[PDB]
């Protein structure tokens, strides 16, 4: 069983600067294990940088946070998720 | 300022039982100490009881999440934000 990402929003196309922006990418199907990565315009986005907070709560779950956006947070935002049956993902749009 | 909660959904409306389900409630905007509560049916949802699972990631944002779905996650779900400024809400529906 490949995987399957569900849709995700920030709940918003744009926010303004200082503002907090959280997604949640949710993958309830899928053969495990799952790798589950976040990038912002085609760019990996890592845990302790650029002002970014990703929280593997779950082995189907990876919520993605921004305490303080700016000017660099606009862009797509993506969530691939990967196992041996093939890939998934799901795109957001962002604007600051 | 009182508090808006943006919109949230499962990422879907329905999901079979023993998958995982994931919502997230972002209240970027309004005047802190935050209140931000859960409720399926109009009655709370306590952190460690009938399977839920909720994370306070941020003060700004609050995780719900089932990891194992059955018969009476099946319904309206419902995130709260309050300050003594106001109230706010959004609501989503998931079947099983």
């Amino acid at each position: 069983v490949p995987p399957q990402v569900l849709p995700f929003s920030f709940g918003e196309s744009a926010a303004d600067v200082g503002d907090i922006a959280s997604a949640n990418c949710v993958v309830p199907k899928g053969d495990l294990p799952l790798e589950i990565r976040w990038s912002l315009n085609s760019a990996p986005i890592v845990n302790g940088e650029n002002g970014f907070t990703l929280v593997r709560l779950n082995k189907r779950t990876s919520l993605l946070n921004i305490d303080s956006l700016n000017a660099f947070h606009r862009g797509v935002y993506k969530c691939i998720a990967t196992n041996p049956a093939g890939t998934s993902e799901y795109v957001a749009e962002l604007q600051v």
